[PDB]
């Protein structure tokens, strides 16, 4: 009762598989009582479709009850597009892009107006870097720009095509990380950067669609879940809380961010990471003693 | 759902039922909690007396439409932390006449007793003085005070109460944007005592994230003629979502931030404000056109 | 004093000589570095034309009274960063006719030729084809443009000046506060690419910090009818500091940031607004009273 | 010529010994050609005087030409007193406090007036935490609240007093620490919780003295100069820079905040730390390999 979510309808974007934030929103979000579609990048489309239907998921879509998540559609949709002028010809004739259509974000918006009315939540996770090994200094305008155009300008052409079609008091939500903010050797060829703009954007966009919509746009900037397995520890001794990351743990956060008991959240950036982002200073620096 | 059952929160500061303390422990009971208030001594017969009357059956009215209820009221005045530290014109003072034991260390050995361990700690606290007057114009007595009653208060609850405190568990207080930007008319030191608060929100998120596993947030509130009057229509010209602040907005914000959905944030300052943190300007400036 | 003699200094972006370029090259000048300019191809044989027959005599002056001369003009469009990255209706387009070479790489090694090593870098660029429209009315294209001119542009700067810059020297370039605050009107994505720019400003901070041994700040302006002017008028009425913000208070600011007097400053924004950044409300707002 | 403070007069409060702050920055300020006075605490202000006429601080006040600071008087005063009404008995009575008077604030600037006319440049360089060993679990009311008094309120009076008799254009500063922002264990009994309410202090501050006296109000927060051995280590091997932080790094940055270089400049803080506050991670540390 204190989210009753049941009538509302929510999109999420960036679902591939059962161990991203993505899946992790999507079952609370339906755990609240809400109605969840989900686009998916249409080369993973079908494996993700067969790995549901198969029986597969089901100890991951398993909730309280015992009952699991359902899903109002699962939609191809390719973030890096928004109208299909926009496709080239390469990936129209790709061979892990035919038979699945109308998958770019406008395409997406009016299948999912046309299918289920207006909805109520968006939830927006997916960030692609094809250069987030390498450090800024060795990144390429080409990567650069991807690493934006995927990560930041994705969230901003999904409220343009999904605000026209949100119910007032509905609200967005997304994914970023420390970088934005804050160095992390590591973080990845403009990856950083492309956080950054995000974190703006959704600033500028819980004015935008605050004034035009009556929407509410929200990040929340996440712990980790190699580079990470480091960063996995990393966080394990130098956070507030000795604990791990878990993408329940994100997952329970956006639940909030996107229900009515956050009614006067906007624009905000919240910390999902146990504390590190309050921290000045390492406390198992080698130049300490342990 | 989200669910406090088995949980006891402490809720200090609750004198009135129109402020946020009252706002907070009636999310926290909504949501299964046992309750128990801290009140200044000076209005706990009167507050504790309106009570049981029937008075405020209206103000506690519950969501289903049942009453919240409470583990206790207790006397408490948070400038003081050991009985120790009553200067005797307070011991005598009439106004404090039949009540005893509201320093902050032995509310927490009467809750310690009555109740046991608590999961849920809430600092509604705020006193400045010299609120009035500008910075300027504050003296070091008043200044002292405000910092005294607003920041220090929440450090003796968390060194009083973090002892008594299940790992897992959270605490909040209430900060003011003025902290962070400056609010002319938010004088008396009160911006500096919120500043101050904000920061050992951090330095304690550390702290008792290590001693006791607990966390330690912050929600940054906006307005709940006057100069209240002035902000309120001020944010709602101004914020992203052109609503009123209601004290529910608060109230569940905190319930998201004291429940195990929150288990992964720690040391955060949240705006709970229409968006208005996010601005940059004013739509409204007698500089710019309507 | 400050003494920039012996020092030579790159100034990236300047065409007229009202802009930030020509105010901070014109500090650097009058602490005695060496002062190369780069310049949009479109306006070099233009700029370099009017300045060789007198024209700028006036606003080249210079504190003393003499005037401020440059080791060299340089075409320089920083949309692109290999003579590779040219498209042939570019190479072709008649605009560009007579100049070879602007292309950041190209603009290096003529720098390293003609003078060696440098000391100082400023990033006066910023370029947004969509900015009057709102970011929910920006496109991709522009978007990606945006970010492309305003934010990569710095770190291909860095890339390919990085290895000529000799340790101790420092670069600076401009953002502006929509990039942590809505300002309305600040369109077409600069709002981002600003944020990703001040972004970069820390990354880079760490690695050019750490592989050049340079430092990487950024200046955060204020503006220097219209939406200019409505701007100017606001903060004029709403800053700390009444007065009007000239060009030369950022000329001098970036002039101690690229200086020896700033070696222990590396990462920061620095507000060069009239305290603006400082505020968390309009005293000028038709909600308050005058 | 690029900072020429002939003409103008600096007080700086906090300068015991030739080691801190407060010495370098006058140390840079007269440098520039300006007046400086100096305010001691009345327990050294004699052994101070004696180690000045002696010859011992030659080397260290020793000037670019060869020439030495000298001084427009070194005033008692106790940054913990605002006016004599203030001032315990047994202080009024201590052995290290007789002989010398006149030391509060307010007396300090009446002093000034009358001996120096009215001033252009206010340093703010002290601070004191009687528990900065202690951790704030373990920080008394008594230890925090001084720590502010001393560190925090001491900058508000300051302004106060001085203000009044400041040039319009003149300008003020003070020095904080990271631990305001983000925590550091160590620091320390409060003492980070008054830096916060410093900071917040500069800005409301540079608010109320921008709009009444034309005055700009601004922070350095520094880099660090046992505890400390550790910190400097710790800087070194995490910072943007491989370098340490020397004094003159902070005095160098005052001078340009006090210069009319910085005409635009209030409200700010400025990291003039090597650039350690612009990383989220710390590389050395020990769940990274070196």
């Amino acid at each position: 009762f204190p989210i009753d979510l049941r009538g509302q309808t929510a999109f999420v974007a960036g679902v591939a598989d059962s161990h991203g934030y993505g899946w992790a929103i999507a079952k609370h979000l339906a755990s609240a009582g809400a109605r969840v579609a989900l686009g998916t990048w249409p080369p993973v489309l079908g494996l993700f479709q067969k790995s549901l239907q198969s029986g597969r998921l089901d100890e991951d879509r398993k909730l309280p009850d015992g009952s699991l998540i359902e899903f109002a559609g699962v939609y191809p949709l390719d973030a890096a597009f928004d109208k299909p002028e926009d496709v080239p010809q390469d990936i129209k004739d790709n061979k892990r892009y035919a038979g699945v259509d109308g998958y770019t974000i406008k395409e997406v918006a009016v299948k999912v107006k046309q299918d289920l009315g207006n909805i109520d939540i968006l939830v927006h996770s997916l960030a692609n870097g094809p250069e987030v090994t390498k450090p800024l200094l060795e990144t390429s305008r080409k990567g650069y720009l991807a690493a934006s155009s995927n990560s930041a300008y994705s969230f901003v052409s999904l409220l343009q095509h999904f605000g026209p079609i949100m119910n007032e008091g509905g609200s967005a939500v997304t994914l970023s990380y420390l970088a934005a903010e804050r160095v992390v050797p590591g973080y990845g060829g403009g990856m950083s950067s492309a956080k950054a703009a995000l974190e703006s954007d959704t600033r500028t966009l819980a004015w935008e669609a605050g004034q035009k919509y009556g929407v509410r746009v929200n990040a929340i900037s996440a712990g980790p879940l190699s580079f990470i397995d480091y960063a996995i520890d990393y966080s394990y001794n130098n956070a507030p809380l000795r604990r791990d990351l878990h993408s329940d743990d994100v997952g329970g956060a956006a639940l909030f961010l996107l229900s009515p008991l956050a009614r006067a959240v906007s624009g905000v950036t919240l910390y999902v990471d146990n504390g590190l982002h309050a921290m000045g200073q390492a406390v198992d620096s080698r130049s300490m003693p342990p």
